[PDB]
């Protein structure tokens, strides 16, 4: 199961990522 | 100009912020 | 700009704090 | 469980990886 | 460019500042 | 629990690897 | 351009200071 | 407690550790 939450708007760019 | 997310991730927490 | 991002790795407590 | 965290935002990278 | 990232794990907290 | 920790300032880059 | 890092462990408290 | 440190900062670089 891998889980991801991203968001980026230019200048912020953020990725969360998990493995279970 | 900001970004806000809260976020409870399978079992993981998480929150983001800018502030201008 | 001031930035927070911040996560519970199970037991784990990690604090992102920028100024850009 | 693994959990990898990954943001840039001005001039800033921070990248943190935690196993659980 | 003042950056801190800050973390504890099991009985170990730290602190770490970059300053540019 | 095992953590790795890694900014990138431009040329100033900082890894931090914490073990309990 | 300054790096710090300082850790703490209960009866234990460290640090390292890094310059150029 | 295993704690790595090394960072390449301008013209330098400092590598260090903690063990506890």
């Amino acid at each position: 199961v891998k889980v991801k939450v991203k968001v980026k708007v230019x200048p912020t760019k953020v990725k969360v990522k998990v493995k279970v």
